[PDB]
């Protein structure tokens, strides 16, 4: 028998949404346990491009995100993320806000061959592994590696969970397990809220010759043709990580070589002044985990649902993790749930941190 535990809020899943919420709750005086079955940040989060989007009824929530995340890096934000690494102070639009010129242009667009125009946004780009590291620090002793989860009932009521045979009692249980939310819901005998999986086929290029770039390339059409972010590697090279429309439906249908070949064509057109002849190339397939369209959604918002003492959801964007936290805290607030008194947590087995794919795919 492992030592039984007691807290206020028990969170399942240590990606950005669970970790951010955990940090908010602890800051507000709640006791928590956060349960992760693999590595923290290791589903979608560390695989994101790290861009904090900010672009109004439903669309209000997203618009305020860059300001909110920025605040956290200083003295007066909703979390203490001071000393978290930004990859870039700005993300850019790139066409054929501020119009950027001369040495205000991103390094990769300073070339004389750069025709067309770039626009600087308030949007920010975070080093996600370093973000996750800090949120794990803010978690303190709440963090628990646990693989196998069962419900802990009191009649029909959900009193907590049994994690690797350990009973953990809690006033609420929150499922922030990404793609794992579906099977956890089934484990509780639930089928709502339903989940969808929208795959991406992301491309990574690694070379010594790359110059920093954080941008959506627009042709015609609302959506980015490609989305570039630059990621430094431990050995002193960089990696350009490519999302956008190249990583969507037709990218998904292309195999690795066809997807790489498509990526080479497009970089030769858009950034011909950067020699990729010595570059290494890889791709990455990953599913976005979202509420199904069959749920009651507001689009540019986090999604949350509940059944009894169970709260469950998805941020939809990494950007919107603070909105996911707000939605949980307003339920707690409306329901009158306050911090109670609990024994200190013992020593617990701790989940590992995830590495970014650019360190694993080449190194
Ligand atoms: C390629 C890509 C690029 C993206 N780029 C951006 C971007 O630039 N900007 C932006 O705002 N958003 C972006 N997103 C969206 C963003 O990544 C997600 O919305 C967000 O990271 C999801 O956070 P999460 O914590 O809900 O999910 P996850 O990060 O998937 O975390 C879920 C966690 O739960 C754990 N878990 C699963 N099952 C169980 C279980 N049974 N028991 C215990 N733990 C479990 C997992 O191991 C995982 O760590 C991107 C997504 C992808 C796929
Ligand atoms: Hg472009």
């Amino acid at each position: 028998m492992p030592q039984a535990l007691s807290t206020d809020i028990l969170i399942v899943g240590g990606g950005i949404a669970g970790l951010w919420l955990n940090a908010r709750l602890r800051r507000a005086g709640y006791a928590t346990v956060l349960v992760e079955s693999a590595s923290l940040g290791g589903g979608q989060s560390v695989k994101s491009q790290g861009i904090i989007h900010g672009g109004t009824g439903a669309s209000e929530a997203i618009a305020d995100m860059p300001r909110r995340w920025r605040a956290c890096l200083g003295s007066d934000g909703e979390l203490d993320l001071r000393g978290v690494r930004l990859l870039s102070e700005a993300h850019y639009l790139w066409s054929p806000v501020e119009q950027a010129k001369g040495e205000d242009l991103p390094p990769a667009l300073r070339d004389k061959g750069f025709k067309g125009k770039a626009y600087r946004l308030t949007e920010i780009v975070f080093d996600v592994p370093d973000l996750i590291r800090r949120l794990a620090e803010l978690a303190g002793d709440s963090l628990l590696a646990g693989e196998r989860i069962e419900p802990l009932r009191e009649g029909r009521e959900l009193a907590g969970l049994c994690v690797d045979g350990r009973e953990i009692r809690a006033q609420r249980v929150v499922l922030s397990a990404g793609a794992g939310n579906e099977a956890l819901l089934r484990e509780l005998g639930l089928e709502q809220p339903a989940m969808q999986r929208r795959p991406l086929h992301m491309v990574m290029v690694k070379a010594a010759t790359l110059k920093p770039l954080y941008a959506h390339c627009l042709g015609a059409g609302p959506k980015p043709r490609i989305t570039v972010t630059t990621h430094p590697t431990r050995d002193g090279q960089s990696v350009w990580y490519l999302g956008g429309d190249i990583a969507e439906t037709d990218g998904v249908a292309r195999d690795e070589a066809a997807q790489i070949a498509e990526a080479r064509r497009e970089l030769a057109k858009l950034l011909p002044w950067i020699d990729l002849g010595q570059a290494q190339w890889a791709t990455l397939r990953v599913d976005r985990a979202e509420p199904a369209q069959s749920n009651l959604l507001r689009p540019d918002n986090a999604f949350l649902a509940e059944q009894g003492r169970l709260l469950v959801g998805w941020p939809t964007k990494l950007a919107l993790a603070p909105d996911f936290a707000d939605r949980v805290c307003a339920r707690l607030e409306e329901d009158g749930i306050r911090p109670s008194e609990h024994a200190a947590l013992p020593q617990l087995p701790r989940p590992p941190l995830a590495e970014p794919a650019w360190e694993v795919a080449f190194a």
